[PDB]
């Protein structure tokens, strides 16, 4: 699969989005009356549900685009040829049919994406914003070279220029998307799905019951009718809305960057904090009614519109990225990012006392460990590979588990609670180690405090003689559970290469028990396959080494329609909210918001 066709299909999909949103973008930028907007919204929201619930044929893309082209081409001729009286009827009919056609085209275009391997939805998300910014830039550039003749309350050159631009864009898109994207060719109840997760539908409805209530009608129509703003300024408020509506959609998508770590948080908190947006309502009434001079500046209106635009595109795409995470064990969320690790060891072997400090990072998603270990007491009388079992295998929380087995581990849930691990290490023909360690969150850093006692070690043995080679290998740690202590048991024998070619066996019996009072996930028999790499950093002088660890669990060898149904429910809810958030503005007609004529 070459990338040339990848880029070509990406460009085709972007062009589809461009020509789909160009009509609305150019119909909002010339302060057209409210009735045409409400008719267009009604058509767009009435066609889409019917198109969604029933599988329509997938062959009507070029015909729909051609119909849109001829409908838009009709406007320029009709506006001059027709007298305004019958021109109104043509406007309303064209707007209704344009709404229906655009809804049908967008719905049929979205469905064809999921069938292909790559995700297409991001491409429509990009294309809509690109259309908005492109129309705004074109309008701003054209504003400085058009005579304001004001034939029927609308500009003359602006209409022709914008509509021929739209026609050229649509014809390019249709001629570019035809030679691609070929078009040849147990059950469960639904109510429990609806009542299981309703925390997203309410937010996705209430965040669009307001934005489309305000910006169409009360956004700048009332302000223009009150303060009589110059025509040269109305083209800037809508642009300041469009640009930020486009730009405030990407930051929630990416989070691995350090600065954007606090954007996608939760739903209950989102629902209880969404009431901060309701403060916007008195602001528009206040700046439309009060005549005091501090409010008669373009800057504050632009700031308010920019704030509304930024808050619209950030409380609208969040639910699409959170519900899957919270569908459902507790404790895995603390494994999503890279977690720092601090290790402190105080050991005593055959009367030799020592302290070791180590720092590093762990990545549970990759299941990899990187660590630097240094001796704070100087040089160590015993080899550090012998303490590797103390250092790294004393922390198994960062091990990568397969998604099938991910719920099995207790390490995932215990680490927020903290746990205590004991280990008995037997060296063949030598002494033994007894190690007690605790691993638990200090601040935002996982810490491991370990005390080691070494006994019965011969002075001429492989350990005290420093006969161990500088290398480490791959092994398997066998883990079973113990119900009596509500903990886990583990056995593993580590082989150590000797400089003379021989092999030293070190048996390790390990018992892990949780520290906190919360319940744990008691597993069955399984093993962890681990690979260790030792390296020396030449830039430091003290006794130090770098340890890299690759851990993977093993031992033991549908329902996507629920996610599909949830996504469809969210989309339907958002469309219903958008429809219901237009007529509500007529309620404002009761109060005499408009300023007196003088
Ligand atoms: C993201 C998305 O997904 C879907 C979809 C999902 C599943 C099935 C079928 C369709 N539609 C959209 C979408 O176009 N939103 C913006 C729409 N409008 C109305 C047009 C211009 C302004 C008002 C507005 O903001």
């Amino acid at each position: 699969l070459s990338s040339k066709q990848h880029f070509m299909l990406s460009l085709t999909f972007i062009l589809i989005g461009l020509s789909s949103l160009n009509v609305w973008n150019t119909a909002l930028g010339l302060n057209i009356n409210f009735k045409y907007n409400t008719f267009q919204i009604t058509g767009l929201v009435c066609s889409s549900i019917v198109a969604l619930f029933v599988e329509i044929p997938k062959i009507m893309l070029p015909f729909l685009l051609g119909g849109l082209s001829i409908l838009c081409a009709g406007f320029q001729i009709s506006h001059s040829f027709f007298t305004d009286t019958q021109f109104d009827t043509y406007c309303l009919v064209a707007f209704i049919v344009i709404g229906v056609v655009a809804g049908l085209a967008q719905t049929i275009a979205f469905n064809i994406g999921s069938t292909m391997e790559d995700n297409m939805g991001g491409y429509m998300s990009a294309g809509i914003g690109i259309s908005g910014v492109f129309i705004f830039v074109i309008n701003l550039l054209l504003d400085q070279f058009v005579s304001p003749e004001k034939h029927y309350g609308v500009n003359k050159a602006k209409l022709l220029a914008l509509y021929i631009i739209c026609e050229l864009c649509l014809i390019l898109a249709i001629v570019f998307c035809v030679c691609n994207l070929d078009l040849t060719n147990a059950t469960l109840s639904y109510m429990e799905l609806f009542k299981d997760s309703y925390k997203a539908i309410l937010t996705m409805f209430l965040v669009n019951w307001l934005t489309l209530q305000l910006f169409p009608g009360v956004g700048h129509k009332k302000w223009q009718e009150s303060h009589n703003i110059s025509d040269y300024n109305v083209t800037i408020i809508v642009g300041m809305f469009q640009v930020f509506d486009f730009l405030s959609r990407y930051p929630p998508n990416l989070t691995h960057i350090k600065i954007f770590k606090n954007f996608t948080f939760s739903l209950n908190k989102l629902l209880v904090a969404n009431s901060l947006r309701l403060l916007f309502i008195p602001w528009f009434i206040l700046n439309a009614c009060v005549d005091h001079p501090f409010f008669k500046n373009i800057v504050q209106q632009c700031v308010c519109m920019a704030m509304l635009a930024f808050t619209n595109g950030w409380f609208n795409t969040v639910p699409f990225l959170v519900f899957v995470k919270e569908l459902k064990s507790k404790g895995e969320e603390l494994f999503t990012g890279v977690v720092p690790i601090l290790v402190e060891l105080d050991g005593d072997v055959n009367g030799h006392k020592f302290s070791v400090s180590g720092e590093g990072e762990g990545d549970a998603t990759y299941g990899k460990l990187t660590l630097k270990f240094i001796c704070t007491t100087g040089k160590l009388p015993v080899p550090w590979p012998t303490l590797v079992t103390t250092l790294t295998y004393g922390v198994q929380c960062f091990s990568r588990y397969p998604d099938h087995m991910k719920q099995h581990d207790f390490f995932k849930s215990a680490m927020p609670e903290g746990y205590v691990q004991e280990r008995t290490i037997f060296f063949k023909d030598d002494g033994n180690y007894k190690t007690r360690a605790e691993v638990k969150f200090e601040g935002d850093t996982l810490v491991n405090r370990i005390e080691l006692k070494g006994i019965d070690f011969k002075e001429d043995g492989n350990i005290l003689g420093h006969k161990l080679e500088y290398n480490y290998n791959s092994h398997n740690v066998y883990i079973m559970a113990d119900k009596q202590k509500n903990g886990i048991k583990a056995n593993f024998k580590i082989r150590h290469n000797i400089e003379d070619g021989s092999v030293q066996l070190a048996d390790h019996y390990q018992q892990n028990t949780p520290i906190g009072d919360g319940p744990v996930l008691l597993p069955d028999n399984h093993y962890l396959s681990t690979q260790s790499a030792l390296s020396k950093d030449p830039n430091e002088k003290r006794d130090h080494m770098v340890l890299l660890e690759f851990v993977t669990a093993a031992g033991i060898t549908k329902k996507k329609k629920e996610i599909e149904i949830i996504s469809t429910f969210l989309v339907i809810a958002m469309f219903v909210g958008l429809f219901c958030g237009i007529w509500t503005t007529y309620i404002y007609n009761l109060f005499n918001i408009v300023l007196p004529k003088p």
